[PDB]
């Protein structure tokens, strides 16, 4: 009953405050009860393959990321190809969110993902105009910049990542364009990349886009993102807090600020203590530059 439990874990999500832990634990409850193997074994299947893949698409958990790279990475980021090939706009947001949740498990699994097509069907995607699937590109690529590693980078610049990235930065939608300067300010530290995104100029969009968003009011902007990133995420970012880029640094801050108020209505505000975000953010909090410092102290008030 593919439809039905769609429906359910579409709803637990949307949930403000709760949804993060009513999607996982109905995400969790499809492992635990064999239903992910299922779909792995049906999105092979043509005539069961969308309908696999828009619920495997929502349960991309930590743990059930996990389950997908051990049983059947393969088959997965093949169904996710498939749809972004079909002509259908459901599914080409179905296969692309599914590119996103792929880049956010380890190094080694971004670059199975990267050898099986997953990047190269990520940028086709972005000369698309829908602005759903262009918003799962530039997470996508966030994440890979996040979680690929340094061997990762190489074929980033490569295939030319940092030229996809900038008309993103340029967006005019504010999630697109949040999402392609955090990609840019992770990328930054390589010091290749760094003469290219100088040069393009995207990171003058930073100061800007923080002085004129209330970290809050984001969150809520969009649904995918309304209840933060997951501490393996942040843990991965808090490098960005101390980047040799002040408007790098400006972007992290901001970032952590609006997670810190997320955290605080879940109750989970003791992850960045385990991921070591605090004595980060706490050395923030002092330096001169004014807009990050004001960010770190209202995350640190917040927490
Ligand atoms: O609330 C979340 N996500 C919220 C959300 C919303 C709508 C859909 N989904 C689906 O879930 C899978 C991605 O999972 P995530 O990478 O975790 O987003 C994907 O299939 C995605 O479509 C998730 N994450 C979280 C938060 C706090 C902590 N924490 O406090 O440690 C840990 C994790
Ligand atoms: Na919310
Ligand atoms: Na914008």
């Amino acid at each position: 009953y593919l439809e039905k439990i769609n429906e359910v874990i579409r709803r637990a999500w949307a949930v403000p405050t709760h949804g993060h832990e009513l999607g996982y634990s109905l995400c969790n409850s499809l492992r635990q009860s064999g239903g992910l193997d299922l779909l792995m074994k049906n999105c092979v299947k043509p005539d069961l393959q969308f309908s696999s893949a828009q619920l495997l698409e929502q349960c991309l958990t930590t743990e059930n990321r996990k389950h997908v790279v051990d049983n059947g990475l393969d088959k997965v980021v093949n169904v996710a190809c498939v749809c972004t090939k079909n002509s259908n706009m459901e599914h080409s947001r179905v296969g692309t969110g599914i590119l996103e949740h792929l880049f956010k498990h380890s190094e080694g699994t971004c670059s199975d993902v990267i050898r099986l097509g997953g990047l190269d069907a990520v940028l086709f995607e972005c000369r698309t105009s829908d602005l759903e699937t262009l918003r799962h590109c530039a997470s996508a690529l966030a994440n890979l910049s996040l979680y690929g590693g340094a061997e990762n980078q190489e074929e980033m610049i490569l295939r030319k990542v940092p030229m996809w990235l900038f008309p993103l930065a340029f967006h005019n939608d504010d999630n697109i364009k949040y999402y392609a300067c955090l990609a840019i300010a992770v990328l930054v530290a390589n010091k290749e990349i760094e003469a290219e995104v100088l040069k393009s100029g995207c990171l003058d969009l930073v100061e800007p886009f923080v002085t004129s968003h209330d970290p809050s009011a984001f969150a809520r902007s969009n649904l995918a993102h309304a209840h933060g990133q997951s501490k393996h995420w942040l843990k991965r970012l808090v490098p960005v807090l101390s980047s040799n880029r002040e408007e790098a640094r400006n972007l992290a801050a901001f970032h952590f600020c609006m997670e810190a108020g997320i955290k605080r209505e879940q109750g989970n505000t003791d992850i960045f203590r385990e991921i070591n975000a605090i004595e980060a953010l706490k050395n923030v909090a002092s330096c001169p530059n004014a807009i990050a410092s004001k960010f770190a102290a209202q995350a640190l008030r917040l927490i």
